[PDB]
């Protein structure tokens, strides 16, 4: 055992999908959010059909242990292509094996095979694990973000 | 003059698009970037016509004074939206005029419309006008960002 498989979702393999986001749950500590109240089998599958969703997910044989939820930002200003690490989690039982390492290195030949030139992602202060991971692989910027209620609109 | 309307841009507006992106071009200094290299119309049309980009676009009369670049993300663990702010310009001489807020007004209404429960946007350290906007519309989290070379994929 630990013989890792990594690919990018299809349509086809939502139940795999629903794997990654309690993955997700169990490694962000958000069972409820990732887990209990996930999107019916359509929703995912539209995710899954998707030009500019890509769910990236590593197997144990046949348990996800690794999976990386991305969208691909077609740009405006130019004709080019940038990709947007929404969430990635490696299975604690699993960790410091790679896992996250060859997952982003997936998401390298999709954005190649996409001509995306870059890739990105945030990370939160004290995250230290996720911090080293994406210092060791990417160029750091410290930044704001701001959230905004779109009920107040007026 | 000073009429100011605000809107969403579709797939016949093209060429208000290519004034956007030069407005994005003379406000960020970035003129080469956002001018001189803009995709063909198709792949405008294209950006225009996906439910997951928003441009807007606010107009003294004919010209393009304020522009606002976004893009929607269906999110995997639940069956919900949140609109990530790209871009966003006022033309110099037409600022602390409310056109940004507008904007971020009009925007609310479309994530509203889309069921999105929030939208975000990401400010440089030292923009100061962004930071106050944003402060003054949102909330804030201080975070890391890195970028990544799809180029070393191995
Ligand atoms: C961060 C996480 C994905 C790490 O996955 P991983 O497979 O263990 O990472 P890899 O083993 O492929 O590579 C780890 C590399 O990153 C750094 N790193 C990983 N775990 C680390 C830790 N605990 N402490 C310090 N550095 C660490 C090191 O550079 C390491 O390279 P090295 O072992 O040669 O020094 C996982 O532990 C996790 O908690 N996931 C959720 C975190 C997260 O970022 N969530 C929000 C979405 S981004
Ligand atoms: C930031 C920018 C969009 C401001 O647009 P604007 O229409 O002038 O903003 P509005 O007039 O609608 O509202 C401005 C509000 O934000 C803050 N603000 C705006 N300009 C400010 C300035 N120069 N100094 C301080 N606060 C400022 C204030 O709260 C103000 O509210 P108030 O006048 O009641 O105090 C524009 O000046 C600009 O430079 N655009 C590029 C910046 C950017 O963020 N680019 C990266 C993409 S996010
Ligand atoms: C509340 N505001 C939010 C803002 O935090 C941000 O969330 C980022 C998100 O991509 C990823 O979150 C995951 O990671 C962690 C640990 N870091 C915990 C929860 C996970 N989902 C991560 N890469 C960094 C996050 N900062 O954007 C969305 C938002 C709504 O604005
Ligand atoms: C180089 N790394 C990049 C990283 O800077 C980030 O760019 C953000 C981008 O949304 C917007 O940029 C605009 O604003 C400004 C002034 N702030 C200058 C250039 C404009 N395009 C803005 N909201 C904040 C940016 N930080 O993401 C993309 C990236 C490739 O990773």
């Amino acid at each position: 055992m630990g013989i890792i498989r990594t690919c990018r979702l299809g349509p086809d393999q939502v139940k795999s999908m629903r794997a990654a986001l309690d993955l997700f749950g169990r490694e962000f500590g958000g069972v409820a959010t990732y887990s209990q109240h996930q999107p019916d089998s359509d929703y995912l599958g539209n995710l899954l059909r998707s030009k500019t969703f890509i769910a990236l997910a590593a197997f144990d044989q046949e348990a996800v242990v690794g999976a990386l939820a991305a969208y691909v930002l077609p740009k405006f200003e130019q004709a080019r292509s940038e990709i947007y690490i929404y969430d990635l989690a490696v299975s604690g039982e699993h960790r410091r094996q790679g896992i996250a390492t060859a997952l982003i290195n997936l998401l390298k030949h999709e954005a190649n095979a996409l001509g995306a030139y870059v890739i990105y992602v945030q990370a939160d202060y004290g995250d230290d694990p996720a911090v080293a991971l994406y210092t060791k692989l990417g160029i750091r910027e410290e930044v704001m973000h701001f959230d905004i209620d779109p009920s107040t609109a007026t």
